[PDB]
């Protein structure tokens, strides 16, 4: 993977939520993520996918993650998925837009998904 | 996982795209998706997470999943990656919002990330 | 174009959108959800394109609806995007976001999205 | 309110959209993308919570530009959905739909989303 050594580690966003990474060379992401806002307790399973091989032309590499919002300790009923790139260099950056739903009954389906923006840097 | 019989499966969209997804009874999902819109060729790799314990209150399941566009054949440089939930009974369905990531430069991220919905039913 | 979006459209939702096109691209009228009479009652104001590409493309629109009338108020705005396709099954097919004011420690959670169709029949 | 919202703002690209917020909700002016002077402006129109919580929240707020004016025709129009926040570092954080006329078949390819913050100083 071109940026198997980039994406791989620990990421900060605006949040102060750590989110925990390694990118295998078939495209595969897999990890942790803790949020800042609702320790092991506060730590959730991620998987995702990436662009293994990305065009060579200054673009960033295309990637996307999923949390489901429960563990062995809570469960909040709900699952985030990041759609973004991955941006090497010295100030490297995954600039994502994300996708909340919870589970709701089809009455309350209108009102089940936030959407939002996170900026990952490598330093808090 | 209460709905792991459930999801597990194949399912279609509107578009016809067709997504093959086995649920884990620890919220893992892994499978592969063939857009309708842009046989193995067109097969590539989804991997999510989904909620093993909702809310038994008539809710949905919360559950997302990415689609990275690379596979030994093409490379379309993006990732999807789904938000949904899972609706049981006579007409289960996966219903989700979705976000498309090209690999841009910088000056043309403005532009990199598409936002629709698919809904997804047991029946082309 | 004018003609085909002026008019009552019903969303999937039991919503009621009641626009009027201006020649000059601005949307102005009144929507009414089916979830959250004249208590119910919202102004809405937007744009369109009014000289479309002539080559079968729907008309990209777009219109605001903040949730305050003199009966109510939500202290929110909804936008929706999209685009009009006339014909036989004419319809407004969009996508929306919500937003609800908050604080900037709540500014995360403030944001919902979503989708409405529009048809000219409910 | 209407003083803080009323006046010019810079988005992070440098695009500068200009708004009055009337006492009846009403958001009316010009918005000049820097991505894609006179040839470059397009009407906006949008609304506004004009009695925003007194609890510290920001005001709900949207507007939609229709990408046609005298000069050129995107077959587009991109709704901002988001608030504005008062004081020292006065703001509007806004989410974005864009959508373009497509044929059915491209419908699916019709609207980005993004997020753009407005500040009173570029």
């Amino acid at each position: 993977g071109r940026d198997q050594a980039g994406i791989t580690g620990t990421w900060y966003n605006q949040l102060g939520s750590t989110f925990i990474v390694t990118a295998g060379a078939d495209g595969a992401l897999t990890g942790t993520y803790e949020s800042a806002v609702s320790r092991g307790v506060r730590k959730y399973v991620l998987t995702g996918r990436y662009d293994s091989a990305p065009a060579t032309d200054g673009s960033g590499t295309a990637l996307g993650w999923t949390v489901a919002w429960k563990n062995n300790y809570a469960n909040a009923h709900s699952a985030t998925t990041w759609s973004g790139q991955y941006v090497g260099g010295a100030e490297a950056r995954i600039n994502t837009q994300w996708l909340l739903t919870v589970g709701t009954t089809e009455a309350n389906a209108w009102h089940s998904t936030l959407v939002g923006h996170d900026t990952f840097t490598k330093v808090k």
